[PDB]
């Protein structure tokens, strides 16, 4: 079962643009470069976030988390039985994305998903934002999460569950029209509410938006008028219904793509009771 | 020196406008009148913010609080020093405002004040709230604050430090215009940061807004909602510079004058240092 | 000034009926005896309530307690300043007493009141309750309270605070008949919100109750299906809007005084504000 | 007024079975010497208890101490009001006592005392016990108490509480025969329930006991069974009526004169009630 | 009496080297310049430290800090009554510290004092470290200490103690050579143990050492390998004897004035006690 | 599986030699003897480390703990089903190493081990350093950990693993020269973040160091300035990346095996995720 979701890579067209998005408004530290991928930091890990070129505009995929060899050697015996092909990731990859060891694969729509172990951690370089920030929650709870667009949810709901062992938190009817809902299904795999939600939207990306949580509402309050003064905010302040994340949400440099910003959501443990919910907000998150 | 602000009293032209707004939107309870006034509750309180029909649209009086009688004869003994005029409120008005005692005057421009003791409480009906709210902060820092606009700041400071007994606690320089700002200057009496501000505004009103603390931040934000759907919201949710306060504001009934509500903010205590600031927001309030 | 009520001397004619009432029923510690008085424990001092046989069947002394010899020596002056008619207690009544000093004299209406200091502890035999009880709140708090019945409530109060140095934490409008009540005041020495409160009720006897009060709840509830049992109820639970005190009340062998039986009360400091009620229960004390 | 008992210097004709119980017994920290005189450690300071060779077999003085060289004149003033005969320390006193000033005199009874302030502190050479001890209970409450005995105990009071600041606590008659007793006065300066006890005992000894405490019950138990192995006890283990101290008492090698080690007692405030106890122990100490 | 010191003004030969030192060493926030002036952020004030060209290489001022108008004005009248010369700042020199008022004087031996109070915060803007910190301990406690070189201990003690307010916490005699040493006296006006300290050094600078304060041992470890990294490290970490800083030194860019980079000292109130130490150090800070 | 490292023996050429450094330098307790070895203690265990006299210079064995007599025989039952060769020891080693069985065998590069169960403990003669330290950080975290040099890293690690059940926390690439670094795997089998770490580092001794956990960061500090005074310093102070203990190192007497004297570090528990480090020291740590 994967642990948690420790790392993003998006290709996009501009790359600049995206730099100093994640840079001088989300707070994150630059962390150099592998070959033409710009690196960002979040915390002690050598990094979190990745940026290269390219016209997808889009995530490249997703790092998901074991907590050791034998890990993900079941992992990998899991994915056989299900008939899920994958490739373990030779040298070169394991150096490039500082891992110890890792299985590529894709979900049932093409999104390349990578099962590692052992991530490089860098204490001697202490994580220092380039924005203000008092920090990010990660940790057991990984980076943050993000919504992952899919046509078909059953399909996807036993992929993530029945291979990945993903659990469903809950589920939220999101309001498309005057008589159409979209059931999004939102996933946990540790103590955070959500590391992966599904959702049938009618978007061409292969995700709706990442979210990143900071450890205070200051922290929430002062990103908001960042991404404010760089015109990009696309929802007021709010909170959710399912999580209790009190965020807001902008577009990222690439079209469609949003990112959510929050603080102090509910966690989950082994008692938690699926639910449904007919709204995502329980105040707040009017759309600019 | 008083201890806190009490109560307020409005004179406004639409009376059912006001109560619907007290109580559907702000959370108030009703409480039944006092002749044509009609009486609202945040707690305990017999009544904390009176309303009555009048050509006014705006505030009629402020009750200041003390501790006892003694407390009430002291005052009167302040006002005698500094030749400030004042009459004891007689038993018709006692028993109207439901206190032991009370000295009426007014501020250096005309607003009147009531320096009373003796509160009626009424545990025996508790408090519940006419809208979701989980409750409103009180207590020993009063019912909250306003600002008092005024002419002349200078002449307006010297009344209500020297003579009232508030304490200043820090200045905020308003910007009105690209060179024109305004020092606004926040007073404590208690540990509520300030429970009147005095400000120069080009307004024509007594008060530019009243504020209600409530306990939580959820409470702040399903209010901000309550208050959208009634079409009275001037600003989305930021936090104060100088206290902290995290709030949003929206229009009463009455043409000009403002409710803040509000949540979290820091306390003052013997060791309050004064400061400037040049902004009243750290973060939000955009004006909407 | 009083620092707390220390102990309680009733006449009373069936002094049999009281020792098994102050044990069995209210749970204190039967304490030999000093001539012919009875003696009943509460905690760690020698006595607390005296019992001895006499045709007034009410309330003979109160022990009002100050912290040290110059304190007694200070009351002797406020009494001498204040025309208070007073003598010192010779050995034979310290010894009686079992203090290092005291002070005899009376309120304006002829109750008996001895001002002392070094009482008398015995911790090398501890409290041990004739009844299930966890325990008294006593310490700095005293004993507990008593409701003193005054003809003329303005007189008693100059006495109790100009005199005495008790302070009014506030009015209670008992109600007597559909159109009368009487303004009980209700006043602290200390943290503990009243130690004795001044009525105009129309009874025949010295006090209309004296109260303890216990450690938990469950002391309260047990207590009263033990007075119940001895057919002594006079109310049932309640909670008071001033001290928000829980108790019920029930009737010694005395007639017309009564015995308060509580728990869980707030505590009064110097930021206190003087308030009025207009009923003496927020909840329950339906009388029976 | 003096804030706390500082030092302790004794005269002994065995200054080898002094050295053995203060270190190996009660587990104080050998410090060197000054002189003639051997210095024991039971925390920071550069010493604590000094130990000198002389036919007293007695406490030769000790050692008061306040907070300043403000403080010290002050207290030289007081001596001037009282009558009370001082000498100031010269150079040579000053730096045997490692002390920045300090006032010779004697209480009414020839006991010298020494006022002083700034006393010398060693950081740089941690305490560490010759035995088995935690640590001691020692900072603003001083090193610990002493029993001064006197033939004149009124005297003796009108000195330490009128000259020098101390207060009255409270105390104990401390029986001596079938029809005698000896009332003992327990005096404070400081947090700690009593710093000097004041005793007209018929014994020919400045002091009867000096006391330690040490921060656990163990700490208690284990100095117990190291005395006893020694064959000092003179009490088993008890717990007093007053401070509710936890101790034994053991002979040192100084006939007459027994040391007191404990732990756990009540400490005093500005709220501390004088009153009376007829035993020195709750249970246990029966003599050995 | 000043409440604590707020800002440093050093004059300086070379600006960039100061500028990359405070920044990318000691972890500073740049906040732009006031005319030839850099300024430097370590928290919410506009600025708290700042460097300008000059041949001085050395302090320049340093801003005292007190809570409102009328604390200033107490100040001058002690001034005044003192003897001691001062002129009250003009607008452009209030604009340019960025407070409502102040008053310029000098120490006995040269140094530039402003007294001052209302000083601007900026938390719209908030601080933002140049290098990994955590954060810095001001508050209440100002901005951190420093040591004033003087020629005569005595004279510097009179005025800073008598006129300004301060008070002594203790004495370290820090040893020059074989039989030579300087009597080192730290001096506070709040919670922290030392704000300044007094010395007869040999040095020919104003100051020895200015002094910062971060929240947690690691800010104090990592920036002990960036100054080392510079080449600056003028001591091995270590622990002082009087306020239990764990600190380290280095060099800044002006010969023979340093910084001190420290965390957890114990804190003073009204309780402290003045002591003597022989050493700096409890352990550690060997000299580089 | 091993539930944590109990005791060490070591075999040396300098016994007085050893004595002093384990007494006065690191602070451990004398222990008495046992044959030709001398016994060290660090709480209340009869013995932590034996020194024996010996031309090895080195650790001539390890216990390694286990709960209980059935413990010991799965332990048995694991090594005869891996085919590695032990011996039950005898009454006389039984006897030698105060404990109840033990199970005599080597690593696959000769270090003895012993697995054993009920060790001696001696409470009525409780642990007292001989050196300042408050005390060290053991129960059931065992004595500290030591760093086992090995030929090959991966056949140590099948052993240590899938026999003894030690579990990997993370790996470091410990820097050796420009371009070789020697991966060192620490691993556990309890909280303590490492009780073994494997390393194939070039050095001629079975161990490179063993380190003790002490309860303060001032342990640690004083304890540096010891080892100072003596010589034996081999790094600076500083903080590990993957456990985050603060320690410094020393030389034993021993060429080539260093103490490491720690405190402060993160523990481990089920939820643990390995990660791979390219440094040993967040800060600090550098070689003297
Ligand atoms: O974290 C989250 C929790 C609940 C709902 C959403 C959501 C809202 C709108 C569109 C897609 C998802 C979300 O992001
Ligand atoms: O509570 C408050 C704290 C700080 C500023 C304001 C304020 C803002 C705009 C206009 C008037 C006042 C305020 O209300
Ligand atoms: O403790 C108390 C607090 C408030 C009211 C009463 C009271 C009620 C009925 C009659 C007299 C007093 C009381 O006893
Ligand atoms: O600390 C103490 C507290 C109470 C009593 C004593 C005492 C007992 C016997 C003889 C003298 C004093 C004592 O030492
Ligand atoms: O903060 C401090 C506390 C104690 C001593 C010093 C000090 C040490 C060496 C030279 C000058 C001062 C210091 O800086
Ligand atoms: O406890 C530890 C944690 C991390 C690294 C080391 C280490 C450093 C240098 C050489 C060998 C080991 C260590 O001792
Ligand atoms: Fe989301
Ligand atoms: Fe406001
Ligand atoms: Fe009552
Ligand atoms: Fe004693
Ligand atoms: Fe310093
Ligand atoms: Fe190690």
């Amino acid at each position: 079962s994967i642990e948690r979701l420790g790392y993003l890579g998006f290709a996009v067209k501009d790359v600049p643009a995206w730099d100093h998005f994640l840079t001088k408004s989300v707070g994150l530290m630059a962390a150099g470069s592998a070959g033409d991928a710009a690196l960002y930091r979040a915390d002690q890990r050598a990094w979190r976030i990745a940026v290269q070129p390219g016209e997808l505009d889009d995530l490249a995929y997703a790092g998901l988390e074991v907590d050791d060899a034998a890990a993900l050697e079941r992992m990998a015996d899991k994915l056989r039985q299900a008939g899920v092909a994958f490739t373990r990731g030779d040298e070169a990859l394991m150096q490039q994305r500082k891992v110890m060891g890792l299985l590529c694969l894709q979900d049932p729509f093409g999104l390349p998903l990578e099962i590692y172990y052992g991530p490089a951690e860098i204490f001697h370089e202490p994580f220092l934002p380039s924005a203000p920030v008092s920090g990010f929650v990660t940790g057991d709870q990984g980076i943050g999460h993000f919504v992952r667009c899919v046509p078909d949810t059953a399909k996807a709901m036993a992929f993530y569950t029945e291979v990945l062992g993903f659990v469903l938190s809950d589920i939220i009817d999101i309001q498309m029209g005057p008589e159409t809902s979209v059931p999004a299904h939102f996933l946990h795999c540790n103590g955070r509410h959500h590391t992966i939600a599904l959702a049938a939207f009618p978007i061409p990306k292969r995700i709706h938006h990442f979210m990143l949580q900071a450890n205070t509402i200051d922290d929430v309050g002062y990103a908001f008028d960042r991404l404010d003064a760089a015109g990009r905010i696309t929802s007021l302040l709010g909170r959710h219904t399912n999580d209790q994340t009190l965020s807001f949400y902008a577009d990222t440099p690439s079209p469609m793509i949003e990112v959510e910003f929050g603080w102090g959501p509910r966690t989950v443990d082994s008692s938690w009771t699926v639910a449904r919910h007919s709204r995502t907000a329980m105040w707040g998150h009017k759309s600019v």
